[PDB]
């Protein structure tokens, strides 16, 4: 089995969920320069800056 029963990410593959399950504890080493909050991918960092919260640049 292999589907994540918070998000529902499917990913049958183990590497894939495996790594997908291991996100969930802290292992997000891209920090907003703001929030707090962080993501384990740095697309998820643009899109996250992408939007007018705080990004005066
Ligand atoms: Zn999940
Ligand atoms: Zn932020």
């Amino acid at each position: 089995k292999y589907i994540c029963e918070e998000c529902g990410i499917r990913a049958k593959k183990p590497s894939m969920l495996k790594k997908h399950i291991r996100t969930h504890t802290d292992v997000r080493p891209y920090h907003c320069t703001y929030c707090n909050f962080s993501f384990k991918t740095k697309g998820n960092l643009t899109k996250h800056m992408k939007s007018k919260a705080h990004s005066k640049k």
